[PDB]
């Protein structure tokens, strides 16, 4: 028993991790198979990033401008390119250590795992999710970027983050790693800020469950609700509508605690109009939505 | 910017990690050199659990009594023996793994990582901290016995704790590497039950710092207080009382703020006494004691 935020181990990425420097820019590349992969700012420079070309850079770069060192063993580079937002970096080493892998996009409302790395070395391992604004709650500082987010299914590493700036609330963005952005931000110099985020629903019932499971019981009524009078609700409260695939999602949960997803969404009423009074779950103060329905079975697997 | 709860990289450890089964009980083992070390319940069976004699269980058992597997290679024992509650199960083949590490026992309020592992194979990993009674706030399920907690420096991994037990509150409790127990626990089956727990005063201030660093700044004040005056407040709320060696440790923090540690206090005196009125600090509506100084100077260097 017990729950925690709990990130996936983290050896099988560090063994990716790599240092890339271009002129006086060092920043974090992912090596799998021959190709590192790191942000495009890497090749930006002081007097160039409030709009750069990065087309016109990076035809005046050549392979030896691109420093990629494994540890200690430099990797010649041998050939770049750009792909979006990365760079693809051709070295002359495949990375004996590349993990069964995949590049996935994840959607709002997902997690992952994400391993802080600074001057290729990793520094710490924590999960985040996805907001539904495509902003990511992070740790990151300034020579954070090219660290990588992630899940494991099997032995199978999905990357689904690389991380490219912070925004002036303090929340990060990044770009999926066929370079594409999350949300709508851009590798340069804006003022540019989030769309207004929202309360991830389908998660908090997951982590109500999750107390549930784990002996918190002190929210539960047997008043139930209908999936419209909850939604009408939830609009109220900046959270996000529930679906029926949310309540199917939400199914295996329901049957291990023996209460309705509707019972629980008339929990999350009361518990959104009249809050917790002074009491906690899950030795929180406030309703939690970064755990999704997997993230809940995965931890809390009988009981 | 951004602070998160934050677990050292893993991967050293998962290199580690074994699985040991003796009768019909199977858990992990942490595999150093030529020596698997774990939780000597694992020769218990069901009949002897109220109070099993381990000596004469030990006995009683032979090396092929033991099965080590590290992946799925066979590890054969070839010595075993009994160091308090850890056992020591010598096998024939130093583990090529082996990073440079310490076997280190930690102080109440000192944090680290856990890597929770079922039948030899790492599940996730997350932070804690040494409770003031000697217990921690873990997630972990039948089978996760034998998983360790560690910090790392540099890349010399000091293991702190191995994993034994759950109490009837739903806390976990386990030894240090040389198998002696945190607190006043032991490995056998009795209604054993934690002693009271205070809130780690010294914690909560460097989060505050940390809460600073990242901008949140409503709960400061010009007041300041004497470390008796605030000692006498702390002692109301069940936190623990600050002393003269904590402020010293607080001074990094407090010079990189520019607000004195006193000052501060000051702030949690009035946070203690009037709550938040609706208000977070990093994200949290309560105050939060797992953080130590040194987790808040590592994760926010440099703002
Ligand atoms: C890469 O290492 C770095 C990561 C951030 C540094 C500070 N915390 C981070 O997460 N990426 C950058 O610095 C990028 C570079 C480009 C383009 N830029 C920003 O993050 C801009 C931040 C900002 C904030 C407020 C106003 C303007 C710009
Ligand atoms: C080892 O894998 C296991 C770990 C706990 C299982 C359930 N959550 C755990 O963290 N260790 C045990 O099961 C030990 C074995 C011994 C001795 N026993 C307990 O954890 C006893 C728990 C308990 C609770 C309430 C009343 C009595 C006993």
């Amino acid at each position: 028993s017990g729950f925690r935020k709990m990130a996936f181990p983290s050896g099988k990425v560090e063994g990716c991790m790599v240092q890339v420097t271009c002129g006086t820019t060092t920043l974090n590349g992912l090596w799998l198979d021959d190709v590192v992969y790191c942000p495009r700012h890497v090749i930006c420079t002081s007097e160039d990033m409030l709009n750069p070309n990065y087309e016109d850079l990076l035809i005046r770069k050549s392979n030896h401008n691109f420093l990629v060192q494994a540890g200690n063993v430099q990797l010649r580079v041998i050939g770049h390119s750009m792909q979006n937002c990365v760079l693809k970096l051709k070295v002359d080493t495949a990375n004996p250590k590349t993990p069964k892998y995949k590049f996935v996009r994840i959607q709002p409302g997902q997690t992952f795992s994400v391993l802080a790395c600074y001057n290729g070395s990793p520094s710490g391992v924590y999960q985040c999710a996805m907001r539904p604004n495509f902003t990511i709650k992070g740790s990151f500082l300034n020579g954070s970027c090219g660290s990588v987010g992630f899940n494991i299914d099997y032995d199978c590493v999905s990357f689904c983050y690389m991380h490219h700036m912070e925004l002036p609330t303090g929340v990060h963005a990044g770009t999926d790693l066929e370079g594409n952005f999350y949300g709508p931000f851009v590798d340069r110099q804006t003022a540019q800020a989030a769309g207004t985020d929202t309360t991830i629903t389908v998660n908090v019932l997951a982590w109500l469950y999750a107390a549930v499971i784990n002996g918190d019981r002190w929210f539960l009524n047997r008043f139930t609700t209908t999936l419209n009078d909850f939604n009408l609700v939830a609009m109220k409260y900046n959270y996000e509508p529930l679906t029926q695939d949310h309540v199917d999602i939400l199914g295996p949960l329901s049957a291990q605690t023996g209460i309705a997803v509707l019972d629980m969404c008339a929990s999350l009423k009361e518990l959104l109009q009249n809050g917790m009074n002074g009491r906690t779950i899950l030795g929180s103060a406030l309703l939690e939505d970064e755990f999704t329905p997997f993230d809940v079975v995965r931890q809390c697997s009988g009981v």
